[PDB]
């Protein structure tokens, strides 16, 4: 039927945060990086990126500075990405276990 | 911290995979999830009813009576299987996008 918007938001947030984890960056450079990495699939909407960056700065997961407006990942952002990845690997294991128990 | 949005998404993912393995009932789902999580993730009945009412409302699952007699079993609808498929697809696309971001 659809990919829920919450899940679209989550995918876009995940991608953007990994971009910033590689390095402080600015919007156009991120859109280029993601279009290139996506080999052209994903045209991010600049207004969408500005919106998400605004929410993240509000939540102190990223911060901004001038160079062109650059955005870098704060400590809260680094630790929260670590917790996200760890949590999700735990989830993937739970599901691997559900499969094994189903077979047994 | 782990955002509440991310907790919700993970719990949804686990539940839908439980049902993908087979039609099941609330208490049986909670037992299976406790077993797969080796005791970490012990879900609350009221939580499952909250999530199942929304999922049923959105036509991703349906319910019917089984057996004891009058056990409420829940099944994954055709739409639910499709949404799980599109989700798994889009998320694998994203993970590839990100390997590519690094490669560059």
């Amino acid at each position: 039927a659809e990919i829920p918007k919450e899940m679209l938001r989550a995918q876009t947030n995940a991608i953007l945060l990994n971009v910033l984890k590689q390095g402080d960056n600015y919007v156009y450079g991120i859109i280029k990086q993601v279009k290139e990495a996506s080999n052209g699939e994903m045209e991010l909407n600049e207004a969408t990126l500005y919106t998400i960056f605004k929410r993240l700065e509000k939540d102190g997961i990223i911060s901004s500075y001038w160079g062109r407006k650059y955005y870098r990942l704060t400590e809260i952002g680094h630790e929260n990405m670590r917790l996200a990845f760890e949590s999700w690997s735990r989830v993937d294991k739970i599901i691997e276990n559900l499969e094994a128990n189903k077979k047994s």
